């Protein structure tokens, strides 16, 4: 895959994307499907969204001990990103729903490695 030289040092907001196998400059098949208006908008709009997501992950990676509410993310966010609340609401969702955030603070519907879990299917 992508090879080269980076070194041994962390990264600001961008780093948030690194962890995720996806371009922090453009959108992916998923993001495009979830946010049609964004992908079908001006370079500006696209960036605005690509920034709201990355940022959301930052705050989450810093305080992943607690659930990241939509409000908090917005307040912390800086316009024009936060300006469009509708976006911050659609972005923060795609993440949580995709298990990209708030997945280690509350016990919500989710599978787990169990010793061959099984209630007792008869199917016969």
């Amino acid at each position: 895959g992508s090879s080269g030289s980076s070194g041994e040092e962390p990264s600001g907001v961008e780093g948030a994307a690194f962890q995720s196998r996806l371009p922090h400059d453009r959108m992916t098949s998923q993001e495009a499907a979830c946010f049609p208006d964004i992908i079908s908008g001006p370079q500006q709009t696209q960036k605005v969204f690509l920034f709201i997501r990355n940022r959301t992950l930052q705050l989450w990676l810093d305080n992943p001990k607690i659930q990241l509410t939509f409000e908090a993310t917005l307040q912390q966010l800086e316009a024009p990103y936060n300006s469009d609340t509708v976006l911050v609401h659609r972005v923060h969702s795609y993440l949580e729903r995709h298990g990209l955030i708030n997945f280690g603070i509350y016990k919500r519907i989710k599978p787990l490695p169990t010793k061959k879990t099984g209630s007792g299917p008869s199917s016969g």
